[PDB]
């Protein structure tokens, strides 16, 4: 069957407010003068006044930019009251969904990750995992699709690239041979996480790897 | 009962196109992949491509600025077809109404109106009528609500204001005494018509009045 989807409104809208969303209507507006109102969170309950309805025309409007990450869905109820003061409809549920924009940058779950690896570990050996989260919409967009990279390694010995990271999982592995605890007991890697599959907003953190016997 | 009003779109919209109007949906999109299309005048029939629908999301959009005075109402039908090629809904009627903007100036139905009046006619005597039309929406707005005025009179004798016009009807009447055929056999009046009850767009024409015995 054909059905009516929730009203959709993108977050972070700019320009002239308020903005029309949709017109609601009671077909009793034929017999009497009808006045429309809305109730619910976002209307008369917190956050108050985010949405309003024009009492005589039935035009539902949004008055401010929205934030999906604050509230992703609103449930309101419309009311219809004649000029003589009687409700001429049962209140009608109205659903509004807020659509996503890429406005949150990824964040590593810690500033410094620690791991260790045996000096004799064969190339390919998994050492540790770095992890980042992204508040944007991972279900319907790539705004939270994170790619992990290694930005730098200190020291750059015995080779510049002793390790590699899984672009999707943040698991760091031994890339080449030569780890040597006596010479270089510790490595500090700067790792990067970036959304839009690596092309978007980005953040960095450190991974400190202790070489063991 | 609560009912669904036609989609409303203001004429002469500016900025980024296309613009979203509303999202339609088949709840069979649960069982199979659904592809949406629209037919009708404004879609696949002239004017072609004014409205389109995004095949996978169901978002109906308008691609150009509209002109209420060209077309004030569109009737389209939406279709729903599975990826395997069967229609999964009966086509649904979709109505779009175009809302008015004050973009037509009034026009007198002729460039020169002619009338005559007996020189002895008492003040108040109705002489002639000027008439203007306005293509904008006279039902729902004041965009075609015309006010008539007299801009000038030639000659300005025996008095500057021998006549007056009904602001609403354009009927011109004798305002004062002194008309005298031998002295001033003819008057040329410039009359004005302006919408928004006199405050809006305006045009002028002439009224030529012959004084009779
Ligand atoms: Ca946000
Ligand atoms: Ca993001
Ligand atoms: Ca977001
Ligand atoms: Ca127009
Ligand atoms: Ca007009
Ligand atoms: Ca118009």
């Amino acid at each position: 069957d054909w059905v009516i989807p929730p009203i959709s409104c993108p977050e972070n809208e700019e320009g002239e407010f308020p903005k029309n969303l949709v017109q609601i209507k009671s077909n009793r507006d034929k017999e009497t003068k009808v006045f429309y109102s809305i109730t619910g969170q976002g209307a008369d309950k917190p956050p108050v006044g985010v949405f309003i309805i024009e009492r005589e025309t039935g035009w539902l409007k949004v008055t401010q930019p929205l934030d999906r990450e604050a509230i992703a869905k609103y449930i309101l109820y419309s009311h219809a009251v004649s000029s003589n003061g009687e409700a001429v409809e049962d209140p009608m549920e109205i659903v509004i969904t807020v659509t996503d924009q890429n406005d949150n940058r990824p964040e590593f779950t810690q500033e410094v990750f620690e791991g260790s690896v045996a000096e004799g570990a064969v190339p390919g050996t998994s050492v540790m995992k770095v992890s980042a989260t992204d508040a944007d919409d991972d279900v319907n967009t790539y705004n939270a699709a994170i790619a992990y990279t290694i930005v730098s390694q200190d020291p750059e010995l015995p080779h510049k690239n002793m390790f590699t990271v899984n672009r999707d999982t943040g698991v760091i592995s031994v890339l080449t041979s030569g780890l040597d605890r006596e010479s270089y007991p510790t490595y500090t890697l700067v790792v990067q996480a970036a959304d839009l599959q690596g092309e978007g907003l980005s953040t960095t953190a450190k991974a400190v790897i202790t070489v063991k016997d």
